[PDB]
């Protein structure tokens, strides 16, 4: 099958010429380590570059950056034939020049600012003809080889010196702009990304398969998340990394248009990019498009809305086009779009957590660069309610402030900046900080979805129940075999009882690391808010919220916090049941038990939960915490020392030992003014840097039990009365 | 396509897409060309972009568009032999001019199919594509029970699309034209199915679905001589309908059920239903308190409407008293057993026709707190009441549970049925699952064996618990007793 032919595939490092491939890969060629590679793959354009290891990829790809794709003329799913090229070679003379796109506005010298901090200590094979990108300067160029010594036997070396005229050439449509977005752009996005990229490679990457086969391509991809998510940014990288026209529809475009032009643009806009299959026509927003839900007004909004809906179902084959959408609020699209044939495939994107967030900051900050003293791993904590576009308006401002800061008092009356200086302008902690103050996230109150980094390891104590939930939750998804087999369904949810502050949430959120799914919290106001709201359809959103975010885990706490709004121990005129539980109770029988998804219910009060959720179908493994031991008190605090360095001295056994009724909450309070004492001492003497035995002792005068001693009785009693594993002792057969 | 005759399509958002006057005249126009070519079938995509007129009120063009396809439709006095046909997904959003007699007076519903019908989609959909021997379409016929008819060909589109991007992935074959020697090779087995279940997103899973059980009375363990009672009462109607005429006496209109908790009321209303060949509708509890608590109980005639043109059926109502333990319960509040959701329906029931072959069931757990209005001759007057099983029963309910899984022999149920003393029918389920659980949890903790052991349920006897207390035990016979009352006249004869 001439094994010497490999598919291309994204790089991982952010190097122009590094070459990825596996070790099991790279015997079979025969080759060694550090040497040249030589790439052939069509448009009889050649490529040179370094190949590199790797060890996670896959059984037999290539994995090559974007710069040099554009070379090769290739795109993401082609193919290309690899053979080596073990021959040394040097260089004599070179001559290259950047496009005036990318240095129009830039005086002084160009080879000490990007010439020599680009080939030192490299040795890569620039072959005549490629295109390279350059970083730095707080600024995209690129130059361009225009001619050489005769290639081959051209590379970069130390003993041949670089030269340029100065005035630049001008660029054709032969090769791609490197400005322009593609696959190396998107952040966070792993599992959602990687969807849409395979239902999008076969209909456009091979127009002809679908052409003389019956098999049915999906027309419409529906996009989702909050504004700012990237919804356009991933609709112009699938269209420019594929080879496909990329035409935009704007929402308020249309509307501004008088009667019947905005009609005719409609129609216009489909034949247009049919002719230039295959194509992607992309809306950038539908809810000024179709807001058929409430309006109920104006003659023409229907009319464009029946327009679009005949223009989305009569696309019969014909052309290989595929027609994209995006909105920000799922609920606001009207059912009609929604049916087969037009809107099938649904995406819902959302906001990224701290290692999603930390690739943001080197996508938008790669041009540019930073001091030793600046990370950008403490940033993407405090940024937990930010969206992908705002840590572009984050780096943007930090940015900006540095010119303010640094460039107020030289006042350089010139008509164009030099380089030597913006390249030296470096960005510190006081710039991003002031940057930080300033921004205003602009999504605070949907609910987020977020994997927490809490594992089993933080959790003092309570051996027994972990093993529980891992024997729960993590058989049937990972063993289907022995359920199929047997014919006994899964467990639909848990529920979890006893005194308060032993740490119930903490439960919810390790098994949620452990199974490498999604976790959606609820707390108790949230389940008010609809019950004082009279609004208790809400909640239809919150499950199927989940049930596309797959695998993930559905957490309620405090699911008693209702009852005791009206009355609590005592009730009030009515019985246990109320409104808010009965959507869950009723969305519960209607969800699929087949999907990666799973229920946890957080309580404090077992005698006021209504027993309609117990019986068989809705909710039936029931989880005691009871109160924490003294052996298993040491574990507690263990595990909160841990982010905190202590001494030696501080003996923890001891403080296990009076401790009886304190539960896993009211041991952080401890800790935690035993450690403002440490900082009231440190800034009071400022005018040492370890927490002293003496903290601990004085923050035992304030020792406040949260739970009280009649209480827990009744848990005691309650759990004997559940049990009742009394009176069968231990029966025998005679034979 | 099947009688010959020209078939003519109107799209819903066609018409709205044309300016004024236009989409006048295509509606006009589209009559006699049909007419011309008789015999002709006209059809409408959809009716809820054409005619909403329930509470627009908006709009000049819409009203007029409306009416011209009413007239329309009353305006083929004969002349052709044109048939009009339309279709529309939500039956409530049909304006009732269209609905009066000679335009629209046959009205087909049609739902979703069950897991035989969905077979078959499977089957006619996968004609043209061969499938590997380890590959039925029996097993996906089950998991897949909230799916429409138009999911299963996206399902079956995607898994023969993940083979290509699977097998075809690292050949790259570069050609203009694909070959046959390859394509016709490529077989799909169940990896290729089991991945597009789950990236599958059903769209119909709130409405009220509509099946047959597969429960028949074998899976139902003792209970006896109520299986008599009710295959004495809606059978016997039904198929010597010439007794009930002659003697001119009605047949009982509904069933009521009422008992402890977990004795299996919901498998009786269902087996029922599978004897008799006919349809199941059953509503929970919370799909009562829904109406209840969101003041809108107009819900419930539809849900009347929908088991009418579905005949035959059977309706289901599960712990009716439901709504008055929300109230107080026992205790009750300030008003009485009356309510908003149970008045509808008492309406409802005396407007429905007793000719038709439909039949209610109620279920209920506190017969003490059920409001008397239903008791009274024309609503609701058969009681049946659910006794606790006995030593000799509950043998056969554990046979029944244990036939979807194969166990040994050593297992004695006999013994196991003799400790059991106020454990009802449901409370024996979780100690077969719990014991079932085990063999599991044994089986996976040492694999780094594949039969069911005597011991799985020596430990799941310390988990027992009972769901019905012992105070609750004489309240159901106390109320019995009350109820029949056969004491005094023993027997009695007459001197010739
Ligand atoms: N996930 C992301 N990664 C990188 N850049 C992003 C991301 N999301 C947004 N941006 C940047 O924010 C800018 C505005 O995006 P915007 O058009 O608001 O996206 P959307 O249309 O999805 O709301 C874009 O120029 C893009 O570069
Ligand atoms: N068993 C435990 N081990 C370690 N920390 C605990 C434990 N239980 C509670 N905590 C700590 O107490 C804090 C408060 O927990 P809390 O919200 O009261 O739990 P719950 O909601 O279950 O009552 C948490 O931040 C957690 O870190
Ligand atoms: N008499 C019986 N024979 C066999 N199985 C039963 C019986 N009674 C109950 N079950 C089982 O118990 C489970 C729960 O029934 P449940 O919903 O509690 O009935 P009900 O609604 O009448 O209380 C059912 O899945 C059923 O299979």
């Amino acid at each position: 099958n001439r094994p010497n032919r490999l598919i291309v595939d994204e790089a991982i490092n952010e190097d122009n010429s590094v070459v990825s491939l596996s070790q099991p890969k790279m015997d079979e060629l025969q080759l060694f380590r550090g040497d040249t590679v030589l790439l052939k793959g069509k448009k009889r354009r050649e490529a040179v570059c370094i190949v590199l290891s790797d060890d996670t990829c896959s059984d037999e790809k290539i994995r090559m950056n974007r710069v040099v794709r554009n070379n090769l003329r290739v795109r993401l799913g082609d193919v290309i034939s690899i053979q080596p090229c073990p021959d040394v070679k040097y260089g004599k003379r070179i001559h290259v020049l950047p496009i005036d796109d990318t240095v129009e506005g830039i005086t002084g010298n160009l080879f000490e600012v990007y010439l020599k901090p680009y080939f030192l200590e490299a040795y890569r094979p620039i072959r005549k003809g490629d295109i390279f990108l350059v970083r730095g300067g707080m600024r995209a160029v690129e130059f361009k080889v225009v001619e050489t010594d005769p290639s081959p036997y051209c590379i970069v070396a130390p003993d041949t010196v670089i030269h340029c005229e100065g005035e630049p050439i001008k660029r054709e449509d032969e090769e791609e702009s490197l400005n322009e977005v593609g696959y190396d752009d998107i952040g966070g996005c792993r599992k959602q990304l990687a969807q849409i990229k395979e239902m999008v490679e076969l209909p456009l990457r091979h127009p002809a398969l679908f052409k003389a086969i019956g098999v049915k391509p999906p027309r419409g991809i529906l996009l989702y998340g909050p504004p700012g998510t990237g919804k356009t940014l991933i609709a112009r990288a699938v269209a420019n990394e594929t080879g496909a026209f990329f035409f935009l529809i704007n929402g308020p475009e249309i509307m501004s248009k008088l009667a019947g032009e905005s009609e005719s643009n409609l129609r216009k806009a489909f034949e247009e990019a049919e002719k230039n299959a295959p194509a992607i026509i992309f809306i950038d927003e539908l809810d000024a498009i179709a807001p058929k839900r409430e309006k109920t007004h104006g003659e023409v909004e229907r009319r464009i809305v029946s327009q679009l809906l005949t223009l989305m179902d009569g696309l019969k084959q014909r052309a290989h086009v595929i027609v994209m959408a995006a909105t920000n609020r799922p609920n606001s699209i009207d059912p009609a779009l929604r049916r087969f044939g037009r809107f099938d495939r649904e995406v819902d994107i959302g906001i990224p957590d701290a290692t999603g967030r930390l690739e943001i900051l080197q996508i938008h900050t790669k041009n540019m660069k930073l001091a030793d003293d600046v990370d950008l791993e403490q940033v993407a904590n405090e940024t937990h309610g930010h969206v992908g576009a705002d840590l572009a308006a984050l780096c943007s401002e930090a940015a900006l402030q540095a010119i303010r800061k640094k460039m107020d008092l030289i006042d350089l009356e010139d008509e164009t900046i030099d380089a030597e200086v913006m390249n030296s302008l470096a960005v510190t902690m006081d710039d991003f900080r002031w940057a930080l103050s300033q921004s205003n996230p602009s999504a605070l109150r949907e609910t987020v979805v977020d994997v927490p980094q809490v594992t089993w390891e933080d959790i003092g104590g309570l051996e027994d129940v972990k093993r529980e939930l891992q024997e729960l939750v993590q058989y049937p998804v990972e063993h289907p075999d022995k359920f199929l087999k047997f014919g006994m369904t899964p467990s639909k949810g848990v529920l979890f009882y006893g005194p308060p502050g032993c740490g119930k949430t903490l439960l919810a959120k390790a098994i949620a690391n452990e199974c490498q799914a999604n976790f959606i919290s609820i707390k108790g106001p949230e389940l008010l808010t609809m019950w004082f709201g009279e609004s208790e359809a809400n909640v239809r959103e919150i499950f199927d919220k989940a049930r596309q975010a797959a695998p993930c885990v559905l957490f309620f706490d405090e699911l008693d916090s209702i009852a005791k709004a009206r009355g609590g121990n005592i009730g009030d005129g009515g019985g246990a049941a109320d409104r808010v539980i009965n959507q869950i109770l009723t969305e519960m029988d209607g969800m699929s038990t087949k999907k990666n998804v799973f229920i946890i219910g957080a309580t404090n009060r077992p005698d006021i939960i209504d027993p309609a959720i117990l019986r068989p179908g809705r909710l039936d493994q029931l989880i005691y915490i009871p109160l924490p031991d003294e052996k298993s008190r040491v574990a507690i605090l263990k595990a909160n020392l841990r982010k905190s360095p202590v001494a030696k001295d501080v003996d923890l056994e001891f403080l296990a030992k009076m401790t009886n009724g304190f539960s896993g909450a009211d041991l952080t309070e401890i800790c935690q003014r035993a450690c403002k004492l440490a900082i009231r001492e440190s800034i009071e003497s400022e005018i040492v840097p370890e927490i002293r035995r003496d903290h601990f002792e004085e923050a035992m005068r304030f020792a406040r039990r949260s739970v009280s001693d009649n209480d827990i009785r009744k848990y005691e009693m309650f759990a004997q009365t559940l049990q009742q594993s009394r009176g069968f002792g231990s029966f025998r057969f005679p034979s």
